[PDB]
């Protein structure tokens, strides 16, 4: 369950960097942390124990990656470099912007890319008008629901009861076999629109990113607020040009 | 140093090996760019797969997505990168002009927070994360400016000052001169040094120490602004904004 757990599920392997495994979670322990941390906090975020805490933020001190005055422990921007080594790495992320940045030009709403980590959909590209790197629960977003509809009917299944479905607002489907039927039905369309089922006011409408070899590898969407667009715009105007844009992309880096 | 973990450092190298390598690397690619040893960089790879940070096919490997969430951890732990954004994005939103936050990153500037305008710099498509030569860059000489003179005359003998256009300052005599008057002047002007057509002006922004932390710059294109209006203009809004984020941090 915590993040000690999972390091020490690999204790029989020899090749695992245990160490390596614990400084990246303790890289992870700052998530969403505004304050600053003390190794006793980061070490009951991560069950880590306190010896091994303090030499990872010795470590990355050393490095550039963390600062301290003795008592709490902040990141550096150096960390930020990490994410940028997987950005200028990958021809999806780098070829998505500019389709990303035209689209939300013409509609003047935020045009997003995802991919799936997990039960979670990871913000790998943006063009605003919350947060690449970021993520959403995939149950209750419309790119999410794209990534769903992609798994197989087994895959999804063991996603669905052991997810946590809650239910944010009145609209959310917050069981397995009201979703399950809600990506039967996404999957028939090919798009997707979840309406004020994440928070009220946020209506969005996605499509799949494929290959050349017709697996999904991500979903494009755009974000809208429900006082401004309709539905009927959003399924009449916005999604022929995620379509458009979507097969775009496909085409550019997949022949 | 004994508590310093080899393999915490050689995995994290290991992540660096990917910038601006758009194809996958092998084993031996990653040992010759970071010198680390071929079996450590093996196990450091075969950690970041199990733990979903990478992934492979027997013969090259590649990160996955999940390298972003690192990044995140640092934006969403750090005041200094929660409060700019409502400052670069009211900024922006006032001079439609893209508006900027960097640090000093050894011999770089790193940016660490961009507002919602577009500006796509055809030199180097730039995102959060991303890195510029310090010398030739507004925000460059906002950071060299905070350096003692010491440490930046160090800095001078060793960077590369390529000429990025005919306008660029390649030579260190040159470069100390310019520095020295954005120290004075407390801002500092690009002029189309990096790449044709890009002309920014930066600010730098303290602590309640007087210490410069980073600097706030707006960049924009030299057909919708003129050298006048970025000083007569965009700067006095870039000094307000720097002082109102201190104050904000730090009282
Ligand atoms: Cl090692
Ligand atoms: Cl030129
Ligand atoms: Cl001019």
């Amino acid at each position: 369950a915590s993040p000690a757990k999972r390091i020490q599920a690999f204790t029989g392997d020899p090749d695992f960097m245990t160490s390596l495994a614990r400084g990246l979670a303790v890289i992870q322990a700052f998530q969403e942390r505004k304050r600053h941390l003390t190794i006793a906090q980061i070490s009951h975020r991560t069950e880590i124990p306190r010896a091994a805490v303090r030499r990872c933020l010795h470590t990355l001190i050393k490095l550039g990656y963390a600062t301290t005055d003795g008592r709490t422990y902040s990141l550096l921007p150096k960390v930020l470099t990490l994410g940028h080594a997987y950005l200028s790495s990958t021809p999806l992320a780098i070829s998505a912007q500019p389709y990303l940045d035209r689209i939300s030009d013409q509609l003047h709403e935020a045009a997003n890319m995802a991919t799936l980590e997990g039960d979670d959909i990871l913000y790998i590209a943006r063009s605003a008008t919350l947060s690449v790197g970021g993520r959403l629960p995939a149950y209750c977003t419309s790119m999410g629901r794209i990534l769903l509809a992609a798994m197989d009917d087994t895959s999804l299944r063991e996603y669905l009861e052991r997810a946590d479905l809650k239910a944010r607002t009145s609209r959310t489907l917050n069981d397995p076999e009201s979703l399950f039927a809600c990506i039967q039905q996404v999957r028939a369309q090919g798009w997707c629109v979840v309406d004020q089922e994440l928070e009220q006011g946020l209506r969005s409408i996605a499509v799949p990113v494929y290959d050349a070899s017709g697996q999904v590898l991500a979903a494009l969407n755009v974000s809208t607020h429900v006082g401004r667009v309709t539905r009927s715009e959003l399924e009449q105007r916005f999604l022929p040009i995620l379509l458009a844009a979507s097969r775009d992309l496909c085409h550019q880096l997949f022949g």
